[PDB]
């Protein structure tokens, strides 16, 4: 639209010198002890996803979008993360999770273990386990929490508590009899047994907690929502039994219970809101399911009781699933939800004593281009047709995935379809059932004490070593050491 | 102008429904406990001032201005404060400070005393003192802070610690000899003697602390900055004296020393950066003098340590002095600068355990308006000339004050002057040396625990009672009472 | 002065702690459904106007004044409303009316249209009309009412029913030929044809309803009171012709009629008491014309019948006119007369099911200062002389307007004059024929169901969105949905 | 009323009690009281040899619950114990009262030694 104020050189100069003035005050570094440590993991939030979601957030307020500032954009310090596994060039959700949560890079498909463990071979698990910053935080006396929109035993959350040779071992139902007889236990089982005093556990995965064929609380008639546990354990009951009886340990499963709890009285919370993954925010039930921001708000309110501090791992995890489905409007709307949650966390904590970190585990082959005009809808079309085949194309286009569509030898004239639809899959170069990850680097967004330590291009496993050093937990305690 | 997005009704409906969604979420009331408690006092910051200052803040960013949100515009809960003194319909600086700091409306010219005290007569003081929320805080073990751009013995800060019968009694130099014989202590003396453990004091009033005719450190070449105490006392030395010798106390006086400091290393701070009032933000020295925002930051950084919390009183003073001179550009810029401090203070603390309150003591006869178009500069003119004298007029106009100019029965043709100047005095109806206060109500902005308690039209003395009830301090502490 | 009881700190400490006690019981929030909605619009009654009126209401009782509690002061919840137009920093009576009645902000000089409409251009109206809460009420079966002391086709009441590109088109006599040819119609015609079953219409503007040169029913000899319509329509008859005949439709024009009527017996009321505006409360004929409070009670009693509820827009209309004239005593008495009608409405309705809002469209450049002693007459003098020219001045002073009076050189020595007169014009800084509006925010007062939804600093158009949510009318009916 | 003043200064989410006879002392749950005011006589308490077993506690009985309360704080505690009627016994020249007042404080020193640890508690007797 070319806003009138942007035609004036003084506007951009006044703004740049205002940005310059702030950077100069940032030289007075925040070097306090990080009493609280919060980590936002945008599953699949590549660099192209961040800019696309930024334009989306602004366009939801009838603005052009590109000048809009995300809550994560306002974070002072930015760095780049090399996301590769030791096993693979284009990484996976599990191996990266061990990197940025345990400080050690590992093979794909393996949470909580090193590269000495071979995937699916469990006779190689003993002696190769690496602990997470969530365990270091608990050992230091802090409260710990896990909030996600996927299964609570998914790859990204499981690295904070489990040590497994395969990400697919959700419960014993999905394990091979070799690994079970060899003595290895499920991510779900390890959720209630490895660290038995995790204060807040919220997300999906209700079915991996109950004996096989037990009907769900929400969807009683759905056969695919029934329990899976073949050993007959009520893991939700195992959870309650491991906590002392004078403590208030609740367990909830819908939105009404979460917003009714008084955080000042609940000591241990377990919230499981869907049988598997949770609905996309564009598909969420406002009556029965809480948003990711609503879960983050209550979690921080409970974890704040501890005088020693708290660690919180928040995962806007369904950004990754939306990209795999080739549906950008879903994945983009998942990112804006996490950014709203990031803004709520910044409201409930102070930068003086809380180090918050926003990053991803890896990217996707998602792009948007085409020389679109200023303020063009991120889901809209390019302003011109193809030189080659004379049909239009959307700004958003994928490298691969299910978006590949040829209407009989020729690719699809998209002026006939709803490319702005919630479920529209933009076209790709190579047809696959699922769009694949990307090998490019991701950003890291840091605010709080010692946030300036995440400064350049870094191996992904560097992230948790900074957060632990700032909180005086884990191996290096030199930040709380007396002299200097 | 008309932005393109505002021509679409869906924009205004989308905006209102987002606001309606946030209003519904606010039903989940914050009933926590105010571990910390911050009050921002905009001196003379009436309703007309906050709107013009909001327009100014946005206009600094090349936006029209009316659509800007101030930092205080983002506080959830708003109320109106009836500002009248018990003996003054249009109130003054001191008697209001007793209302919102002590909970008792008082007489004009008095601080820290009830209406039984009479001005300038001292044998009405004893038995009539009232204690303040700063005293109520320290008595409950919290830390306390006083940050301001006026003198630390100015009327508004003085009601935190002192109990004086005349606000003019800055040092003993400014007292009548009758009042000395009655055995009454000036405000500057009272700062270092009633609450002997105020952790953070920052502002002006340097020359009321040094002995008479003693040269000032920053302006030695000038004598109006010289010391004023006939006491021959040294309250800087005296300040340092009531702190435990093993605690870290500093005393600073320029900007370099302020940022040089390690807040994690200071227990008691005293900054006096000018002999009297501090220089307007529009006239401040970058090199030698700090801003209000800078002072609020390190103040909170020092006060954050106390495990039982702190109370902080920031006074964005000199908003009042700007209107008193009729120089609206200075008063508005002082108001914008206090809003930067509200922003910094909002980030260094959490709304979950810190109740922050923003208000004024009284207003001014400051108006603006000439059916000016959208985006018109707040210091600009109306679109039309006068239909009475065919001359232009500025959007900003004062009730009274020194802006009254008449070139012999002829009101000043303003197109011949720089009305956008920093020191321009917008025209007024009645000429005076100083523009007067205004008796109309002021706004109250609150966020944090029990901030919803400041809900409607309240007597000004009701403000500190709420902040007292939330922190579980003072004469009533039933908020922490397991019922 | 100092009242005796206020010398005791116990009096302020006790009075405050009783206010705290009430504010603590206000935590249990009224969440019932707004069966009735009542909006009070003090036209031009800004923050400084309400305080001066508070003093006046108390000084008419021989009390000091500042300690008076207006009926609106007793309202629990106060908010601030940003009043600017899309077109104007300092807004007008019409564009603001579209904001707080239609929920959309508009240009100055227009009613019931979005900002896409340009003033005085008729071909810019079609497609850009926006409806009012008075229509959302009627579409929900509620009864609707309009009570005012200005013309019924003035800017403020006409936003509830009209859609025009110019507030100035009172009757067809006032519109340009191009506007008539282009299809659109004058406001008075719209009052009878847009929504043709408005239950109660009261106020002035009688001369716009009858054909041209028709002698007024009151002033047979006054020329200017003759009718104005070139159409030829008798709009009082057109009003009668639109009602169902099994209902009782009464047209009245004087006070005796108004109090003759039996409310529980009349279904449609159109009362037009003056040719133009109504007289000020101070200049009001005690015999021929009714007070605003007398109109509010008769209006309510007729509107309580409908079991589904009612909506009622009341307008203290002549406050704006009083400030425009520089007559602070007239504007302040108009405000006090509206406040009496507020308390009148609080006794005939219950705050359990009736949401009542009192606010203003904008402000004026009206001030009062001078460090006046406690109890000083609001129309009185400042204690000191002007330290510059030795002559006294009143507490009340204006920014601009016709109060400016330099007597061939110096400004007027006001000890020689009548500064407490009904029609005295306090001195101003800039001379104008009419005093202008203020750009400052105005106050919102709310009592009743969901009155707490107006809490902080809000855009003006947010106000009807709240009233329409509590009343379960308009676009969003989520308050009556099966939830909590 | 300084007993009232003592109560008023305490935040009332804490448990403050105030007691005056021995039955109230031995009934308290030390795990449940944060602030305790125990004033058992108008003037000085009686000598141990003259103590009333039912209305008045011994020095050890007071020291035991005093330690039990002070231990709840994770940061530690300071406790001052005065077997201060030894002096009054010597002033009267009644050595049998003074020595019995001394033996009672030694019994208290033994009880304090059992409720704390040499590894983290410093005890001075003088
Ligand atoms: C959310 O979960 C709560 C707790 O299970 C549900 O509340 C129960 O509802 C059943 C009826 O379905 C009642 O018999 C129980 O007494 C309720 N329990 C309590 C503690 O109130 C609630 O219905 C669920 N809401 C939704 C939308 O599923
Ligand atoms: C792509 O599809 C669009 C419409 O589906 C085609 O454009 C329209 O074709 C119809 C039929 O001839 C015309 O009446 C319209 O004027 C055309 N334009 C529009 C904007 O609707 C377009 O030709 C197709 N392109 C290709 C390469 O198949
Ligand atoms: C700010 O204050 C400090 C403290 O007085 C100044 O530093 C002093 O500088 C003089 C000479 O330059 C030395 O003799 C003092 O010993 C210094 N004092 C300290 C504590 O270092 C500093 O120069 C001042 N800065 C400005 C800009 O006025
Ligand atoms: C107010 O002063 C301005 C000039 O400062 C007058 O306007 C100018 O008058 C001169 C000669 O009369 C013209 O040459 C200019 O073109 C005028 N316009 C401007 C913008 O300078 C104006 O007439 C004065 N007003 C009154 C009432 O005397
Ligand atoms: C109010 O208006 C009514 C109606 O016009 C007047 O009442 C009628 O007046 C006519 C002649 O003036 C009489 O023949 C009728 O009998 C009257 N009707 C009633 C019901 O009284 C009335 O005079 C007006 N009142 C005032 C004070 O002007
Ligand atoms: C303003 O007008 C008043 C009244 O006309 C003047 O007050 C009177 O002044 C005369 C002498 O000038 C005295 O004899 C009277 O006693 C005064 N009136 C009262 C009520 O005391 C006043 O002097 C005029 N002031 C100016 C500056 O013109
Ligand atoms: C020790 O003190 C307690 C508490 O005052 C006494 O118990 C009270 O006894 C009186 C009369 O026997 C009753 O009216 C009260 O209700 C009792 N209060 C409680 C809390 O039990 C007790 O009698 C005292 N014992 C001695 C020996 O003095
Ligand atoms: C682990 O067992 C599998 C088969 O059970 C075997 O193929 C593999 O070599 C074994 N590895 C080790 C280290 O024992
Ligand atoms: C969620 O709330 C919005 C509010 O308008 C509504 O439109 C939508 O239908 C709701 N969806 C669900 C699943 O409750
Ligand atoms: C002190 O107050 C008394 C009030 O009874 C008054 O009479 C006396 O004059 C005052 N002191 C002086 C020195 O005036
Ligand atoms: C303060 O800094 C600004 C930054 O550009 C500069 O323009 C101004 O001249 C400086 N003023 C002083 C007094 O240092
Ligand atoms: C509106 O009407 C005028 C009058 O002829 C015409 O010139 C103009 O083009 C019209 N514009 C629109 C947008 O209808
Ligand atoms: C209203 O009636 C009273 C009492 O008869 C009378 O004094 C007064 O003059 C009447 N109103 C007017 C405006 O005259
Ligand atoms: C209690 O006092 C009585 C009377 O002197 C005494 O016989 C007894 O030994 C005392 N001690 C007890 C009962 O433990
Ligand atoms: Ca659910
Ligand atoms: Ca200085
Ligand atoms: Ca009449
Ligand atoms: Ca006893
Ligand atoms: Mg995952
Ligand atoms: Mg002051
Ligand atoms: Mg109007
Ligand atoms: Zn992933
Ligand atoms: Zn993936
Ligand atoms: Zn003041
Ligand atoms: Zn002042
Ligand atoms: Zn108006
Ligand atoms: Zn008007
Ligand atoms: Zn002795």
């Amino acid at each position: 639209l070319v806003p009138e104020k942007e035609k004036d050189p003084k506007y951009w100069r006044d703004q740049a010198q205002e940005t310059l003035k702030y950077a100069l005050e940032l030289q007075k570094l925040n070097t306090n002890v990080a009493k609280n440590v919060i980590m936002f993991l945008g599953d699949g939030m590549g660099v192209s996803t961040v800019t696309a979601a930024r334009i989306l957030k602004g366009q939801l307020h009838h603005n052009p979008g590109e000048e809009t500032r995300l809550e994560m954009d306002k974070f002072p310090f930015v760095a780049l993360s090399k996301t590769y596994n030791t096993n693979a060039q284009v990484p996976d959700s599990a191996g990266t999770a061990t990197a940025y949560l345990c400080g050690v890079k590992a093979n794909e498909g393996t949470v909580g273990v090193s590269a000495a463990t071979e995937r699916s071979r469990c006779n190689t698990t003993q002696g190769n386990e690496v602990t997470s910053i969530l365990r270091w935080a608990k050992d230091a006396g802090k409260s710990v929490g896990i909030v996600t929109t996927t299964r609570v035993n998914h790859a990204t959350p499981s690295a904070a508590y489990a040590h497994s040779a395969d990400r697919d071992w959700y419960s014993d139902n999905e394990m091979p009899p070799e690994a079970l007889s060899q003595g290895c236990k499920d991510i779900a089982y390890q959720l209630m047994h490895n660290i038995r005093d995790i204060d807040v556990i919220m997300g999906g995965g209700r079915k991996y907690m109950y004996p096989k064929n037990k009907t769900d609380v929400e969807y009683e008639s759905d056969e695919k929502a029934r329990g899976t546990r073949l050993d007959g354990l009520d893991l939700v009951d195992t959870w309650k039994s491991f906590k002392p009886r004078y403590k208030h340990s609740h367990f909830i499963w819908n939105r009404t219970e979460l917003l009714t709890l008084d955080p000042h009285n609940v000591d241990y919370l377990l919230g499981l809101f869907e049988p598997g993954d949770m609905q996309y925010e564009l598909n969420r039930n406002n009556v029965t399911d809480p948003s990711l921001s609503e879960m983050v708000v209550v979690a921080i309110q409970i974890l704040r009781k501890n005088p020693k501090g708290f660690f919180l791992l928040v995962e806007g995890g369904r950004i990754d699933h939306g990209h795999h489905e080739g549906k950008a409007k879903q994945a983009l709307h998942e990112a804006v939800e996490m950014d709203r949650a990031i803004g709520q966390a910044g409201s409930l904590t102070s930068s003086e004593d809380t180090l918050t970190v926003v990053t991803a585990d890896h990217s996707h082959v998602f792009t948007f281009g085409g020389y679109t005009p200023r303020g063009n809808s991120i889901f809209g079309l390019a302003p011109m047709l193809s030189d080659t085949d004379k049909k239009p194309f959307t700004a958003i286009l994928y490298g691969n995935g299910p978006g590949y569509k040829v209407v009989g030898g020729e690719r699809e004239n998209v002026s006939m379809v709803d490319y702005a639809h919630n479920n529209y899959q933009a076209q790709s170069a190579v047809p696959l059932r699922h769009e694949t990850h990307g090998g490019e680097d991701v950003a890291v967004f840091s605010k709080g004490p010692m946030a300036h330590l995440l400064h350049g291009v870094h191996e992904q496993n560097y992230v948790p070593h900074v957060m632990a050093y700032a909180a005086c937990i884990g191996a290096n305690l030199g930040h709380c050491a007396p002299a200097a």
